[PDB]
């Protein structure tokens, strides 16, 4: 950065980017108190903040200290560190802090972890602070509605199992805030866009260069790169079953379709615990010898045949399981204030919370259950689970406010899974999946999933969603998504179509990970397994997964090496076309390939903007489109709007899907 004084005070920029203007009448900074109110109910957060005092810093002395006005004391010292400016809180009572950035009117800013409703956030307000997403996500749904009333669980357009404080700028910079505290991005002012944060930041720091391509380079650097997708996942798709012991009978007829299967996974390896409102599994982190009798001689068996098992952990301990009393006595829960195991109410039953502030419950987990339990076992994979749900009023170990480190959370829990993956020398080789992120999630997990979408083509919480996920996601340094084939809540009636199957895996085949899910309700919901047009749909996608590996393996390597995630947005590569930069239903897989996904029922044509000056080439037809303008083509199940550059190097390749 580049600080320089002006007439009234000073500006902070990044090469030619002014990024912090502040004048006594036009300030940067304002400084206050609030008394937040934050109830959990079952992950869903009611928050609403009595904001007490709220003032502008209006006096700047030059290291800069702001004070309210001349003559008094100073409340806030801002250092100018690298790519950092570096923030001290003078005056110990501040608990809120208002930065503003400077913007223009026209400009675009993406990010904030992932982000499922929104991918250009210009407009708009962002609370950053990891939650259940919501069901159904839209007040004017009547499926937010059922799940606002039944369970304050309908949710909204900002909710999400991973926020992040962190904003790419269509002016050619990123900003990131250190901080674990709640915050929030608004983006509804055409002049600024300003920062609500509920703590003194110790920095924010920023990322600039020629292309957004070498900022999220920068970024991804910054936070961590994953390794690269390891050789068995590109044998095909997962198959998700929670059948017990019949799973194996009904993966056979998968197979007998054709279907290409890289994994068996087995979310009810631990038990199902039934109840009458949907198959929920049994939290105690263990095989579960009467769901399957003979599970470690089954997952051999299927090793024998190129196909991994994979499982399901989440970080919570059911307190009807036997792993709880041994939590319990080795002190490595988190408490209440009276010093006792504090439960979480998950609705059927109650859980506690293993303390990873704890250094020893962490390697314990980490040992015991990742190491032993999972990956000696024979898994090679599993759904890492939750990290959304500390609630606000229990006692961490370090002594540190779980308002502080219920974001924090899920970063935790990711070094959990990856310290125990590491243990056994399988970083790189073992896939485990989180929905749930924070800030540094991203040195940690391998693979993000986009969590519990209804199962529908609702514009906030349906099929369209993912896609918004995975393009917010990719920016911050996450290279890999993917997404229930299929969705999974089904409440109030709302159950899957054949329709909404196909139309799923249409756009799975063309991420990292084609993974299906019997969902919440198995019973009610129609299975991959259960249709035969469904079925054969699915085994020929899977086909069109496997052809295609040896172009996502090179985007995979791409990855690694200069951190760009698998499906980014058109302006990555197309920085000369405004018409790109709001896009959030249409993803480049890699630079040569651009797949704009069908979100709607009913639909037999798909309209788009294909960018570029030169030609691309329609997967099925072979008919070439040129670049720079609005198409439509035709998209009947089995074939969506999927196109690839005439001058790709992998021009052979994609000839021969035609032919599949
Ligand atoms: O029903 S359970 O809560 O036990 C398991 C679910 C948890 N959230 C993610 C889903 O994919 C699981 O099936
Ligand atoms: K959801």
């Amino acid at each position: 950065m580049h600080f320089e004084t002006t007439k009234d005070g000073f500006t902070i920029a990044i090469g030619n980017r002014i990024i912090l203007s502040h004048s006594p009448d036009k300030p940067a900074f304002f400084a206050g108190f609030g008394e937040e109110r934050m109830d959990m109910y079952r992950g869903n957060f009611d928050i609403e903040d009595y904001v007490i005092e709220r003032t502008a810093l209006r006096h700047a002395e030059v290291s800069v200290t702001l004070s309210s006005a001349p003559g008094q004391a100073p409340r806030l010292r801002l250092t100018l560190d690298g790519n950092a400016i570096r923030l001290t809180a003078l005056d110990e009572t501040i608990n809120r802090l208002w930065l503003r950035v400077v913007a223009e009117t026209d400009e675009h800013v993406w990010g904030g972890g992932e982000q499922m409703s929104y991918f250009d956030m210009r407009g708009r307000r962002f609370p950053l602070w990891t939650s259940e997403p919501g069901v159904g996500r839209d007040k004017t749904t009547e499926i937010t509605f059922k799940s606002d009333v039944s369970g304050k669980a309908g949710g909204d357009y900002y909710n999400t199992n991973y926020p992040q404080p962190t904003w790419l700028s269509s002016r050619k910079y990123a900003l990131h805030v250190e901080t674990s505290a709640y915050s929030v991005f608004d983006f509804r002012n055409g002049d600024f866009h300003e920062i609500e944060i509920w703590a003194v930041p110790e920095k924010i720091e920023f990322f600039a260069g020629d292309s957004f391509a070498d900022i999220v380079s920068a970024l991804s650097l910054h936070f961590g790169r994953q390794p690269e997708l390891p050789d068995w996942v590109y044998n095909g798709a997962i198959i998700g079953l929670k059948d017990g012991v019949n799973s194996f009978a009904r993966l056979e007829k998968i197979r007998a379709a054709g279907t290409k299967v890289s994994g068996l996974w087995c979310e009810d390896w631990v038990g199902l615990r039934q109840t009458s409102f949907g198959a929920r599994l049994f939290w105690d982190w263990q095989a579960n010898d009467t769901r399957y009798p003979h599970l470690r001689q089954k997952i051999a068996e299927l090793a024998d045949q190129g196909i991994r098992f994979l499982g399901y952990v989440n970080p919570y301990l059911c307190v009807d399981g036997p792993l709880f009393p041994v939590a319990e006595s080795a002190g490595y829960f988190a408490t209440d204030v009276d010093g006792k195991t504090a439960l979480v109410d998950f609705g059927e039953f109650d859980c506690g919370v293993v303390d990873f502030t704890n250094p020893a419950a962490a390697d314990w987990f980490a040992a015991a259950i990742i190491g032993k339990n999972m990956l000696d076992f024979g898994l090679s994979g599993w759904m890492a689970d939750f990290g959304e749900y500390l609630p606000i009023d229990i006692k961490l170990s370090n002594g540190v406010d779980a308002k502080l480190m219920h974001n924090a959370w899920p970063t935790l829990w990711a070094e959990v899974n990856a310290k125990g993956v590491e243990s056994r020398g399988k970083t790189g080789e073992a896939l485990f999946f989180m929905r749930a992120g924070f800030t540094g999630v991203q040195a940690h997990c391998p693979l993000i999933w986009g969590g519990d979408q209804s199962v529908d083509f609702s514009r906030h919480d349906g099929l369209v969603t993912v896609i918004c996920g995975a393009l917010s996601s990719g920016l911050m340094g996450n290279a890999y998504h993917h997404s229930d084939i299929g969705g999974y809540t089904s409440l109030f009636g709302n159950v899957r179509t054949a329709e909404l199957i196909m139309r799923w895996t249409e756009m799975a085949a063309f991420t990292p990970v084609m993974r299906t899910h019997e969902g919440n309700r198995p019973r009610d919901n129609l299975q991959i397994d259960q249709d035969e047009t469904v079925l054969a749909h699915f085994a020929r996608m899977t086909a069109i997964y496997v052809a295609l590996a040896p172009y996502l393996k090179s985007l995979s390597a791409e990855a690694a090496k200069t951190g760009l995630p698998v499906q980014r947005p058109l302006f990555l590569h197309y920085e000369n076309e405004p018409q790109t930069y709001a896009v959030q239903d249409c993803y480049l897989y890699g630079a040569d390939m651009l797949v704009a996904p069908v979100w709607k029922a009913g639909e037999t044509q798909r309209s788009l903007y294909l960018p570029g000056h030169g030609e691309w080439v329609h997967l099925w037809s072979g008919k070439r489109h040129a670049g720079g303008r609005d198409i439509t083509v035709e998209t009947p199940l089995g074939e969506p709007a999927v196109f690839y550059r005439a001058d790709s190097s992998h021009h052979r390749l994609f000839e021969q899907l035609r032919t599949i």
